[PDB]
């Protein structure tokens, strides 16, 4: 009804970054991922793989001691801030990060909110997902805050019931991005990407292969990595959401949509991203 | 002798579900898998991979603390109910599940039977396999109970000796499905799928590549996932057994039947299932 | 000089077993693998993968508690006898196995020899490798004993110096197979397979891709599995040694011989074995 | 400005070693890798995979107890010296190694320098990387010492600021290789390989796919393995640096340069190395 435009293949091709010959890992920054807990460890691996696949320089994973060993053999390229998401509840970060994500596989607790409050004093884009999403307001800061709710999480954030939300997705997402002054990636078929300056887009990619545990955890990681290699954080968010869906569409060419596992999205991204270069 | 019909490719094609564009993981439900023990941990990974490959929305694995870390790196998409199969012995489940499986890699003990008794008070289909199979009766409930014995397990359940059973497989399977009022998937070459309402089918797929440890553990998982995406639980059971065998037949096109490992069935299923769409 | 014949492709094709449609895992037996220690854990994974790829029904791995978790995610199809190689030092095995292997990654100790002495009271073929190879004699028993030394291990077994051995490999291997009344698989380019009844063969397959840690550990496993699916244990040994080498020759078609990792031999075997069917 | 020649495909083809039919693992030696720590475990897996892929006979990894289990499932072919990098601080090595590398994922501490001092009393090539790089001098010894700094590490070693270094890379690398009497592999686009006898080369391979955490850890391992199979250690260093870059160039043919993970370099090397045979 609002005629929200799609972020199309043409926009993706025009905005994906180069990886220059005269670059090193520092050029692409160090990201921090605060994710994973004892009974939801896998979300950290999923988001970590999404992040490292998505063009960052380095990744530090701040997770519980028991989660670390479960990541290493699959994603040996990441390093660790031991019990980092718990530690983040106690103090401002002393390390400089290019971008930070918090929430996948974290319990939805006040301690996690304390960690969010500390991370927001950093000068970098911050993504809040999953257990880091709550009903709250956000401090004025320079770097964007990017919230990635599915409709259930949006209800938790706003009190807008899911059945009402789903009738007017872009309208609600835009209204709340404006009110909160955050980016809102309202997930679902035709994901809405609403910016607090009023810009808004729909994502045209993806299918029901994505309707399975873990896929949003992977997405959070993809956004985190893309924030590190794109000059414009808006493009990073839009390209992450687009390519995430494009990976599922590649899968379904020769595989049943019932059968995708989220980590395979990260495995598919290398070839999919090349197509748009 | 009874002229039991085969569940054929035509029946599979006619009954496999769509994965709608306007779905999310909740559409396809959360399954519970109660499996894996200290000296048989791998059965939990095998059944978990089968389940998550088979069209569910989410999977919770209730297994021993020592088993959890062995699953995560391979199947990061699952979450955990820590010591869940032991905990299930103590109380009705407070969580709602779309379908539940219990038994792979569980010791054949009275505590496991206590867990079975608690899970059966849930209102969902329940699969009993392996260490959860015993000589017993089943309470009247709305959701189907699906037993998945091989002939040795059927002897344990019924007292019918294996050598006698194997001469009259469909007759025994039908008789006992009726007596117990459970589904019985009596495994073997030409697996019998006997329903307590008298319907019965033979499975036409599979080969001796399946004659190796773990393959029945994978099957239990495949049934669990298919119960979550099929409207008719009968079709879910029949399609799981069929596709499980079809995966082994794909394998043997270019690989020796002596050399299959059960987890590869789950890896093959994506492409095999696409063929029937 | 003795004109020892090669075990050729024709002999392999004539002797590889069928996997019948009317078989189950029990048809192909349960093997026991006694392997792996705290600072050499990987040998257990290598031999376990070789075994399960090679046509057995089930595999029990008797290894240290700390080794178990390192196997499971890669070879979830195996089950465990916790601290089994240590436990085997204390008593005859109460379980019936189709075939047993002992030694890969085990320290070369008197306790391991105690375990060997207990395993030899079983009525099945037994393979001794690596840390289970010592200077000793063997009791009269029905099942074959198969020793798998490289030339260094043969020196340890016999006192024949390596430089002397390597000039007259088949002569020494035959002499000592006769004296000990064991099979001896004397490894190296042109591996010698010497039977205690005087039969002897050379293996024509393999290349320097195999000249790297772990490949003999994989071989022990391959022999173990092949003993479970071949009616004639002689053929099992000969086909294992042949196919092990054939896997390296496949690898080198498109990969450098400097770059093979032993576990990949197990990954290649499915396609290689199909070629000989 | 100095007209430093490139180490070209022709030089690689002329100097890569054969893997003879009449070789065994001992022919290619046992390497020691001292790498990996609790919050940087993955560097040990990365360097270990690079090493074992690169033509050694055996690899011993001296790492922390907590790191060992994270390597085994992915690189089962390696064995361990438990807490070896810490133990190396206390005494000369009693074991003979073909080549030794120290530093990836090790904290940059005086204890690591103590380990370096002990390893240098061995008679073999030694590679120092990462946490083993410090401002120091080196004792006269027969085997080469190979330092592998990126420009930040070179600043730490020398006091030459990065912005100055990067204007005159070959000049500085040559000057300091001469002063220290070590090989210096000064990383970056157009890596400089400077020998203490005055020979110097530029590497023509690689791209921004390498500008991500872990890739230098992999390289250290590749050098370690190549030192074991090349007769001339100069060629080993030059071929490792060249092939490492060539692997990234293969990747980018069909994958985006933003998306490479370092361990995949090791996975690509088998096919890339074959191209130069
Ligand atoms: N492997 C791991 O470690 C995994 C970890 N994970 C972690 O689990 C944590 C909890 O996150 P979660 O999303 O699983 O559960 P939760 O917040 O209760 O939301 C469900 C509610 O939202 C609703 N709803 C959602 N989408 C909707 C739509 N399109 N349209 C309509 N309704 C929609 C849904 O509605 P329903 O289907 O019930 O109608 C239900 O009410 C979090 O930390 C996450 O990172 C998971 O990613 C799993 C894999
Ligand atoms: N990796 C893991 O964690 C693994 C875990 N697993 C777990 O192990 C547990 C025990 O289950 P299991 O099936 O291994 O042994 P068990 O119940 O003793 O049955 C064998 C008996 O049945 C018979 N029999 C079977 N089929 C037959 C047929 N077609 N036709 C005829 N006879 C037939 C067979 O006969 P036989 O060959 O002796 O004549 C023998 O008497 C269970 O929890 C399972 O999940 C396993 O899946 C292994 C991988
Ligand atoms: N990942 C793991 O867990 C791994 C574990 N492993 C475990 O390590 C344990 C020790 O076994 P191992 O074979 O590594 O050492 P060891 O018995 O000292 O033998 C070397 C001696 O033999 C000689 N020699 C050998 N072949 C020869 C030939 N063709 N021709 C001539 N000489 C020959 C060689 O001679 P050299 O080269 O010194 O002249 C040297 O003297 C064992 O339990 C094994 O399973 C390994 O498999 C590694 C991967
Ligand atoms: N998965 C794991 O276990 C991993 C483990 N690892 C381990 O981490 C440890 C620390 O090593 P590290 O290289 O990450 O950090 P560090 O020494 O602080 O160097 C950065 C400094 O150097 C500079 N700089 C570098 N290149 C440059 C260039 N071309 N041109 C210009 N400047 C350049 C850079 O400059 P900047 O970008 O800031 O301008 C910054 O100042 C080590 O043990 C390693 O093995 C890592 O490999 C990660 C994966
Ligand atoms: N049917 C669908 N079509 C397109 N995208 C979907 C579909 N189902 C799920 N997704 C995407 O999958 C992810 C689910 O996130 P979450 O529930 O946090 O795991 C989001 O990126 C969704 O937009
Ligand atoms: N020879 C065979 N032909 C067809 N299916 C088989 C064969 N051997 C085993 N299977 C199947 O493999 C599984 C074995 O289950 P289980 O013994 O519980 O692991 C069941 O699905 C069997 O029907
Ligand atoms: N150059 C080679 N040619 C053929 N086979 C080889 C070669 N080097 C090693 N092997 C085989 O690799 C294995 C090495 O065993 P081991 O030393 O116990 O790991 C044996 O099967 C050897 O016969
Ligand atoms: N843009 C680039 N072009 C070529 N090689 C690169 C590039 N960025 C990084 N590398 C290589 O990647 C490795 C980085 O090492 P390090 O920082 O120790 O992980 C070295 O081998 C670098 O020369
Ligand atoms: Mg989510
Ligand atoms: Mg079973
Ligand atoms: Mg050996
Ligand atoms: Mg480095």
């Amino acid at each position: 009804a609002m005629n929200v435009p799609f972020w199309t293949e043409e926009h993706v091709r025009a905005t994906l970054p180069e990886r220059d010959a005269e670059s090193h890992k520092g050029t692409y920054g160090t990201a921090l991922l605060l994710a994973g807990s004892d009974d939801m460890p896998g979300a950290a691996l999923l988001a970590g793989l999404g992040a490292m696949r998505s063009g960052l320089g380095k990744l530090v994973i701040g997770t519980s001691e028991n989660v670390i060993p479960l990541i290493v053999p699959v994603l040996p390229e990441a390093t660790y801030w031991r019990d980092g998401w718990k530690k983040a509840a106690d103090a401002q970060l002393e390390e400089t990060y290019r971008a930070i994500a918090i929430g996948p596989g974290l319990p939805q607790t006040e301690s996690v909110q304390q960690a969010v409050d500390h991370v927001l004093t950093a000068d970098c884009p911050v993504i809040l997902d999953a257990g880091a999403l709550a009903k709250r307001t956000y401090p004025k800061r320079e770097g964007p805050v990017i919230l990635t709710p599915h409709p259930g999480e949006f209800f938790r954030m706003t009190g807008v019931p899911v059945n009402e939300l789903q009738k007017k997705r872009a309208e609600y997402a835009k209204e709340w991005a404006a009110q909160l002054q955050t980016v809102i990636v309202l997930k679902g078929n035709q994901t809405v990407i609403a910016f607090p300056d009023g810009d808004c887009w729909l994502n045209p990619t993806g299918n029901g292969a994505l309707a399975k545990g873990g896929t949003g955890d992977t997405l959070t990681g993809m956004i985190l990595g893309m924030l590190c290699c794109h000059e414009d954080p808006k493009h990073a968010v839009l390209n992450a959401v687009y390519l995430h869906g494009a990976c599922a569409e590649l899968w379904t060419d020769e595989h049943s949509a019932h059968t995708l596992l989220a980590h395979e999205l990260s495995d598919i991204l290398p070839r999919v991203w090349k197509r748009f270069e």
